[PDB]
């Protein structure tokens, strides 16, 4: 009810990605479909808070897969993430109320602007990483000037986002520490622990739900 005013106040919501968005991280989607799910899966929940500096667990991370182009298809094509339940409703609400909705991720766009695709989410509301390929489709590296690689990224979004459009109520919706840690600059935080509750997050957030139907406040 309060957090259906403050959710209504909102001219822009971000949403992080991996565990919010989407039931999967990302980066171990992958990391399964290359054969490396086990040293890869437990790296990211390692990084998981303000824990690591994010570059240097990315670069590890994907110095395991080395994941190619042709293996990022076949991801999106026949593995591609799960929406977590009531998120399409979600932001169909958000949308039709000409709330702009922005999905954020230290995961990849190739990923990421799948998810986007799915939600009408158009490609310039979209921040993720972004892989190279060398000219055969052999990982090549990131691009390390994206703001999502590097720690405290999330925020660094969004401050870039209220420089460019002067949203007046930007909130920040995710599952994690760096989401939360998004508050400043954003506006208010939602924690979100339908896929998995992170008890750091839920014990010291103002605003936490576990199920995306929670903030739908009327009904239609
Ligand atoms: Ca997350
Ligand atoms: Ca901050």
């Amino acid at each position: 009810s309060e957090l259906r005013k403050l959710f209504y106040s909102a001219d822009a919501v971000c949403f992080d990605v991996d565990s919010t968005v989407i039931r999967e991280e990302g980066i171990d989607e992958l990391a399964k479909i290359c054969g490396v799910e086990d040293a890869v899966s437990e790296m990211t929940r390692r990084a998981m808070g303000g824990a690591v500096p994010f570059k240097a667990a990315l670069t590890e991370r994907l110095a395991l897969i080395q994941p190619s182009r042709e293996q990022v298809q076949r991801l999106i094509a026949e593995q591609p993430p799960h929406l977590t339940p009531g998120i399409r409703e979600l932001v169909s609400r958000l949308q039709e109320r000409n709330v702009q909705v922005f999905l954020i991720s230290g995961g990849f766009r190739s990923i990421v602007e799948h998810v986007a695709s799915k939600l009408n989410i158009p490609a310039t509301n979209v921040f993720a990483n972004r892989l190279k390929f060398y000219f055969n489709g052999e990982y090549a590296g990131f691009d390390e000037t994206q703001p999502t690689a590097e720690s405290g990224g999330k925020g660094k979004v969004i401050k870039l986002l209220k420089e460019k459009f002067h949203f007046k109520k930007i909130i920040m919706i995710g599952d994690g520490a760096t989401d939360m840690e998004a508050c400043p600059p954003a506006d208010a935080f939602i924690g979100f622990g339908g896929n998995v509750i992170r008890q750091q997050v839920k014990d010291n957030a103002k605003w936490y739900i576990t199920d995306f139907v929670e903030l739908l406040g009327e009904l239609e």
